[PDB]
Parts: structure tokens; C-alpha cells; sequence
């Protein structure tokens, strides 16, 4: 599968964020080759041209694919050239004549990249080749990591080592603002696609949902191939959550057993508020409750009438309840418990029957379920449903979000799946009866502990907070970090507290706290445990693309991590400007 593919890659590169090691970097290259070019082939890249023509509608010409199945095939030898000189020098590093083999193997491979990437952005291409582009961008940003990591004991010069670095910064944000740019016209092309809406939802959904893994999944690790700000292992997470495609009918097409499409809203924008929440502080599904009701237009089936969705923030026990519909005539409910639990996978039975009205049914939903002991369990509802099985749709979730068990599987082993069931939404309906329920993912490299971890540089987004300020605070999307970030508007803080946040430690924490943080004006920042507060200053105006930088606490004297931490804007000296909060970094002091 190639969304598989593409999620081990991800996760390929988030497991070796931050490391630096010849032997471990040449394990990498190796993995990283096998998964792009298995078997030494193209077919990978091929499929990714393939998937995003179908997704965005519109073929690439041959003349454009042609050349860049061509650079790519140089890029896989040129690659397979520089990891054998790696580690031919690897292994014999006192050997002159093999230093110099694999400083020459790097330029030359690092030029490549350079006259190959334009023909991943072919003009009037450039949405059809975007995976492409992300993952060849990927590849170009980490093999110039090598300079910063190897190239002193190459030989090479302080100030061509300060070249590569400086590029590769410059290539950061090059590659980000054209991922971002293409993957927010491609929405909004399907946006205005023409169509029953219910369907162009469909499709505009299953472009984000499956560019979010081949693409935007890639972004929030470009900057950590920054080796000076990144100089040893560095754990992240992507908070974001996406949706797999409704649970409602489809590709029976008779009169009586309709696509379910035709019973959405009309309007766009019904759908995508009803279906997509708000971005929050990260949750974690807890418990999932139905109510249904049997009906008998001629075939008898159940419906749901209602249902409701309750989470918890990280380290907090505080509920979360959202409803939708009503439980007001139902007679069936069933409530699933999974507190604890990653749902790694549901399977549903999706039926509809369109008579003298319009119903839709999920008379059957099962989950899949592995807890932190490892244990596997299932839970489902199986309510009546005497609609012939040829007439009704059964879905695996695997089928959108692969998964690959081992025979005794671990929970939190991305290797084996990747996303957890975090959600339960709706489709926005403008006629009949019956719930079409969406179901909403988180990654799995979101970890419930908020653990931090001594030897490596923890990398904390902000949004793993359990509560904020109640005003001057608010959480909005963004593209490139993975998740949702914090925006602070000074003027209407009511205090100076921004967030709190729990930590996970064994012993007393020797930190310093790094925020990647952006804004407009100047002011001063302050965390728990951390004695002296920061000044920092604007990294943007108002009103522009959001630019990052770092600001660190804990220069003067190293903090101490409190389990209680909060973030603070002391109000009196910062300016009257916009502040937004990215990750939050405790960097190990010795």
C-alpha cells in the first residue's frame, strides 16, 4: 500500500529526529532507500503521482512525468553512491583518499538535488507532483544535514560547512511555503469542484486527510534537520486529527438504496463545520455512546437517533461531552468504554433506504481496541437490520488507515498502526433521518504522559496543555507544525497565565525550556521552574505569514521541570501584539 509506505516514512524519520551517529545515519539512508525505491524501483514515486492526479483531477503529460521518474532514478544512485562512501569511510576513517571520496559523492549528490527539484514543480504540474516534491525535498533537507554532521572530518572548511547550513535554512522555509501554498490550492480547488456537495466534501476531506500523511506529516521535521539547533535526538509529536471518509452508503446505486451524498447539505460549509471540530488542546477519546431506533418503511433496520463523544485532555480527568442528534424516541443505545484504550481500527455496516423518506444506518460498528498492558480487545452493537447484505456497505478503517499487527501486537508501536480513534462527528444533513457519523484519527506519536525525557531534547506542543486562559488565548489550524498552535493577543489576556500544562518525570529535571514562538511585537515570556523571565522580540508584522524563531529560558541559571508547568506573557512589558506558541522544548542541561 502506499499509504502505508508513506506512514512508515514518516515514522521512519520522527524515530531518527535529532540523531547524528555515521553507523546510525548510514541504517537510515539504507531503510529510507528500501522504502522509497523498493527494490530499487520507481513504483513508489509513480503511485504518488498516481493517488494525487486522482485526488486534485488532473493528470500529469507524459513529458513532465517521464523527466521526473528520470532525476529520480539519478537521485536513487546518486544516494546508493554517497551511503557506500559513507561507509567505506566510516570504516576507515583515517584513510585521506576515502575522505575525500565522500565529501566529493556529497556535493555532487547535494547538486543533484538542487537541478532535480524544479522538475518535481513542473509549472502548470505543480499539485499533481506535490508528494513528490515533499519527499524529495525531505530527502535534499536531511542529506544536508550530513555536511553539519561530518563534513569537519571530511576536510571541509568552517565557512563551506556555514554554506550547507545556510542553504539548507534557506531550503527549510523554500519547501514548507511551497508544501503549505500547494496543499491549501488543491483544497481549495476541490472546494469548488462541481458536484452533489455531500460527494465534493468526500473528496476534499480524503485530499486532506491523505496529504496530511504524504506531505504535511513531512514539515514539522524540516527545521529539525537543523543539527545546531537540533545537536542531539529530539522527540516530537503530530497532534493533528483527520477524518476518515463518511459512514453512509455508497455504490449500490438503485433508486431505493441511494448514495448518501444526495442527502448532505448543500452547502460546504455546513458540512465541514458539523464534521470537523474546532482545533483544541489535544483530546483523548474516552467514551463513545449511540442511540438508535428501529424503523420499517418496508425493510425493517435500526438508525441512530443521536449520539455523544466524551474526552479528556492530556494529565487532566476533567470530561468532555459533545452531543449530536437526540436520544427522544430511541429505544437502543450502546456505549463503548475507552478510556485507556487505543482503538486502532472499527469495522461498520453502512445501509440507507429512501422511500416515502430518506434514512441512513449504521445498524453494526465494532472497535478494534489495545491497551497499555497490551491486551486486545473489541467491542461492538449489532442492532436489526433486514436489508439484503448485497445492498449494504461494510468498511474497514484499515482501508483508509492501514495497520500491519504483529502476532502479539504493543500498544504505542507505530510500527505496527499508526493512529488512534479520537472522534466521532456528523454529516450535516438536509433531509431524512438517521446519523451518517464520520470517524476522527489522532497519531500515535502523541503521547499520553507528556513524558520528558533526560538524554534528549523533548519536544512538546503546546496544544498538549489541559487548559488555557479563558481569554486571549485561542487555538487555530496551521499547516506546517504538525497540529494546531496557540495564538496569545496581548490586550486581551486576562492575566499573564497563557496555559497549564502536566509533566511526566521520575527524578528532578535539569532543564531549559526553548519555545518555538512567533509575533508581531516585543514582550517578555515566563515558565515554571524556570527563575528569570525572557525578553524576546517580533519575528513577523502583523498580518503576514507566521515566521518562527526560538526563544530559550533557563540561559541564566538551568530550571528545575515542575509537574505543574505553566507558560506566562508578563503583560506589563510585552507590546500590544499577537504572540503564537508552537513547541514547547525542554533541552537536557548536564
Amino acid at each position: 500500500s502506499m499509504i502505508f509506505s508513506s506512514i512508515s516514512i514518516i515514522r521512519t524519520f520522527m524515530g531518527f529526529a535529532g540523531h547524528g551517529t555515521a553507523g546510525g545515519i548510514i541504517g537510515l539512508f539504507t531503510e529510507v532507500l528500501r522504502l522509497l525505491w523498493p527494490n530499487k524501483q520507481n513504483d513508489l514515486w509513480e503511485s504518488f503521482m498516481n493517488e494525487v492526479e486522482a485526488l486534485i483531477n488532473q493528470e500529469i503529460t507524459e513529458a513532465v512525468v517521464s523527466k521526473a521518474l528520470s532525476e529520480l532514478e539519478g537521485l536513487r544512485n546518486a544516494l546508493e553512491g554517497y551511503t557506500s562512501a559513507l561507509e567505506a569511510w566510516q570504516n576507515n576513517r583515517s584513510d585521506k583518499l576515502k575522505q575525500l571520496l565522500v565529501y566529493e559523492r556529497f556535493v555532487s549528490t547535494e547538486n543533484l538535488f538542487k537541478f532535480a527539484m524544479p522538475s518535481f514543480r513542473s509549472v502548470g504540474f505543480e499539485g499533481p507532483l506535490l508528494t513528490v516534491y515533499a519527499q524529495a525535498a525531505n530527502l535534499h533537507l536531511f542529506l544536508l544535514k550530513n555536511a553539519e554532521l561530518f563534513g569537519a572530518e571530511w576536510g571541509m572548511q568552517q565557512y563551506e560547512i556555514d554554506l550547507f547550513y545556510n542553504e539548507q535554512k534557506g531550503y527549510v522555509e523554500e519547501y514548507t511555503d511551497h508544501c503549505v501554498k500547494w496543499y491549501k490550492e488543491g483544497l481549495n480547488k476541490l472546494k469548488n469542484a462541481s458536484g452533489v456537495k455531500g460527494k465534493v466534501w468526500e473528496n476534499y476531506n480524503r485530499f486532506r486527510r491523505e496529504m496530511t500523511i504524504m506531505v504535511l506529516d513531512l514539515l514539522p521535521l524540516f527545521p529539525i534537520y537543523d543539527a545546531r539547533t537540533y545537536p542531539m535526538e529530539t522527540v516530537t509529536e503530530l497532534t493533528r486529527q483527520i477524518f476518515t471518509d463518511p459512514i453512509g452508503l455508497t455504490g449500490i446505486n438503485e433508486t431505493k438504496y441511494p448514495d448518501w451524498y444526495g442527502a448532505a447539505s448543500s452547502e460546504f460549509v455546513l458540512i465541514e463545520n458539523r464534521a470537523i471540530p474546532k482545533p483544541g488542546l489535544f483530546q483523548w477519546l474516552t467514551k463513545i455512546n449511540v442511540r438508535a431506533r428501529v424503523v420499517e418503511p418496508n425493510d425493517r433496520f435500526a438508525i441512530w437517533t443521536g449520539h455523544s463523544v466524551v474526552t479528556q485532555y492530556t494529565k487532566s480527568t476533567t470530561e468532555n461531552t459533545f452531543n449530536y442528534g437526540t436520544s427522544s424516541g430511541s429505544t437502543l443505545s450502546h456505549t463503548f468504554d475507552l478510556l485507556s484504550k487505543d482503538i486502532y481500527q472499527t469495522y461498520s455496516i453502512a445501509a440507507a433506504n429512501k422511500s416515502a423518506t430518506w434514512y441512513q444506518a449504521v445498524p453494526l460498528l465494532r472497535l478494534y481496541g489495545i491497551n497499555s498492558s497490551n491486551v486486545l480487545s473489541e467491542d461492538a452493537f449489532s442492532f436489526s437490520n433486514n436489508i439484503p447484505s448485497s445492498k449494504c456497505k461494510s468498511t474497514y478503517s484499515s482501508d483508509q488507515l492501514p495497520i500491519e499487527l504483529l502476532d502479539e501486537p504493543i500498544y504505542g508501536d507505530l510500527e505496527e498502526y499508526g493512529h488512534r480513534l479520537s472522534y466521532v462527528s456528523e454529516i450535516f444533513k438536509e433531509t431524512g433521518s438517521g446519523t451518517i457519523p464520520v470517524l476522527g484519527w489522532t497519531h500515535v506519536s502523541v503521547r499520553p504522559d507528556n513524558k520528558l525525557y533526560p538524554d534528549k531534547i523533548t519536544q512538546i506542543p503546546a496544544v498538549k496543555a489541559f487548559e488555557t486562559n479563558t481569554a486571549g488565548v485561542e487555538i487555530i489550524d496551521s499547516a506546517s507544525t504538525g497540529g494546531p498552535i496557540l495564538k496569545i493577543v496581548n490586550n486581551n489576556l486576562p492575566s499573564n497565565q497563557v496555559f497549564r500544562m502536566r509533566l511526566s518525570f521520575s527524578e528532578p529535571q535539569k532543564i531549559k525550556v526553548r519555545v518555538r514562538y512567533a509575533a508581531t511585537g516585543d514582550g517578555v515570556m515566563s515558565f515554571s521552574g524556570i527563575a528569570h523571565d525572557e525578553y524576546f522580540t517580533a519575528t513577523m508584522k502583523e498580518g503576514e505569514a507566521l515566521k518562527y524563531s526560538y526563544l530559550t529560558m533557563g540561559n541564566d541559571y538551568a530550571g528545575t521541570a515542575a509537574e505543574l508547568s505553566m507558560l506566562y506573557i508578563i503583560k506589563a512589558n510585552t507590546s500590544n501584539c499577537t504572540i503564537y506558541i508552537d513547541k514547547i522544548e525542554f533541552i537536557p542541561v548536564v
